[PDB]
């Protein structure tokens, strides 16, 4: 019940502890990519050009709120392909719309060609297929698991089962497989394609997202959130659960430091940058305001 | 003696089997190949690894291929050409897994993997199977003397099994096996790698226990039982129970999948155990079936 329906009492302390953790384990700050107004407008118009078959209009402010994760969580010091950057901007945004849509509106025949059109505009032939398959797999997974028994089992059993589901469902495998062309770094490209890149970063992305999206998701009956494993109405059990998740994040980050310099740079900018964006998006500042729910 | 799980061999085998009978229930069935299929498979295996210069005996091929014969899901098979492809791809990449890396020639071996995939698979599936084979052999190579491998295999069971999702080859297996079944739900789980992540621990814990002696004699660190002091019967006992607990949890969550997919997942884990307990490979440290000869 409502005594369990929000993580608001822990908002300030957990935000502080998240930042404390990154300052002591990552150290290097994330950094915005600033697109021009023309580049931002190109991205947005391509976004509108992808969801228009599905019928709905999406405001500039909604697009800008979706695209911030790409602006904050890539690795600017290592970028070599700004066309691949813009592709990740568009692909991220249009599949976030899909993630927010009611499944009865998931028209694959109309939407999948639009995803391919994006990948072919921005990527070479081989990259286009890799980016497109991951986009296809991501939107199919989100459709697949709406009120699936599989999701219920994997989210309610253990943190191990839940994070295993999230390697795909949170979109990080997709992210890696559309982002390696930005960097054109051979080791990073191989970790992206084995999905080791996604598995190394899944928990740090997921735990942060789950904390700040918890209120919205429970109000909408969405079960894919690790803090639904613990009783968030008891401070003691919550704090103990939360420390376990910080420990998870720390172990991952320290193992990431065994990767080569450029690769760990990208991995860590992703995790820390997602945190910075997540704490500045109004999507995650009520259960249900007008920038995150709508309609069903 | 410190690198051997020999004192634990009988009890752990019994406990493994008891676990499967209780939690899986239905046993695996071994695929019978005719003489012509088996000779087609071995001929293509030899043709594929010939440019790497190391002869491989029929007996060695048969030892590699048994895992495919035992760990697929016979009552759901629809495409025996894809089945034969998995036989060949499994065996040739197992030889690669047993090669000194100085003999890894990607320029000679990668086109042999492509030629196998194009023979047995439709056009999309040949790409999916080829990429996963490429991913597997490249990973085995690039992690051979690697601080990344050291970190993931020494830190925690959690980091270890994360590396094994790729390293043991199960993601490869799923991406080349889905065409055998033509089951739409199974094909998607294969392509997201959820299939692989559900089955990794049950495959890895079994294989690790029985390949431990061989691996530590060859200086191979990719084995979860190197996380515990196998010379401490109390510490080993507690560790082994924790790994059984991991297998049980995975298996009970697999049962939430649709009936066919769950048959394929559980046949894979249990069939692998049945094959492993009768593979000669695992019966010495290094024997001249599974020798990767060196130095
Ligand atoms: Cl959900
Ligand atoms: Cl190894
Ligand atoms: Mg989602
Ligand atoms: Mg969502
Ligand atoms: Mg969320
Ligand atoms: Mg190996
Ligand atoms: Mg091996
Ligand atoms: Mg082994």
């Amino acid at each position: 019940d409502i005594g369990r329906s929000s993580v608001r009492p822990y908002l300030e302390e957990c935000t502080r502890r998240f930042q404390e953790m990154f300052d002591r384990h990552v150290v290097t700050r994330p950094t915005k990519v600033e697109l021009t107004d023309a580049e931002l407008r190109e991205v947005i118009d391509d976004c509108n050009a992808a969801v228009a078959p599905l019928g709905k209009t999406v405001s500039d402010e909604r697009w800008i709120s979706y695209v911030g994760v790409v602006l904050w969580s890539q690795s600017p010091r290592h970028i070599k392909d700004m066309e691949a950057f813009k592709a990740v901007c568009v692909l991220n945004c249009v599949t976030a719309v899909w993630d927010d849509m009611d499944p009865a509106l998931h028209d694959f025949g109309l939407f999948l060609p639009q995803l391919r059109k994006i990948c072919e505009k921005y990527y070479g032939p081989e990259d286009a297929e890799v980016a497109y398959e991951a986009a296809r797999a991501f939107v199919t997974s989100d459709h697949m698991f709406r009120d699936s028994p599989i999701k219920a089992a994997l989210c309610t059993t253990s943190p191990e089962q839940y994070f295993r589901f999230r390697v795909t469902d949170i979109g990080v495998d997709f992210w890696m497989k559309m982002s390696y062309p930005i960097y054109r770094h051979p080791e990073f490209t191989e970790h992206a394609k084995t999905s080791l890149a996604a598995r190394m970063t899944t928990r740090g992305l997921t735990i942060v997202n789950d904390f700040y999206s918890y209120d919205r998701e429970v109000s909408l009956g969405q079960i894919t959130n690790c803090f639904r494993l613990c009783d968030v109405s008891d401070e003691t059990a919550f704090k103990e659960f939360f420390q376990a998740r910080l420990d998870d994040m720390i172990e991952d980050i320290e193992c990431i430091k065994a990767f080569d310099q450029l690769t760990q740079d990208v991995f860590l900018d992703l995790i820390y940058g997602n945190f910075v964006w997540t704490t500045s998006n109004k999507r995650y500042k009520t259960a249900v305001n007008d920038v995150n729910s709508r309609i069903q």
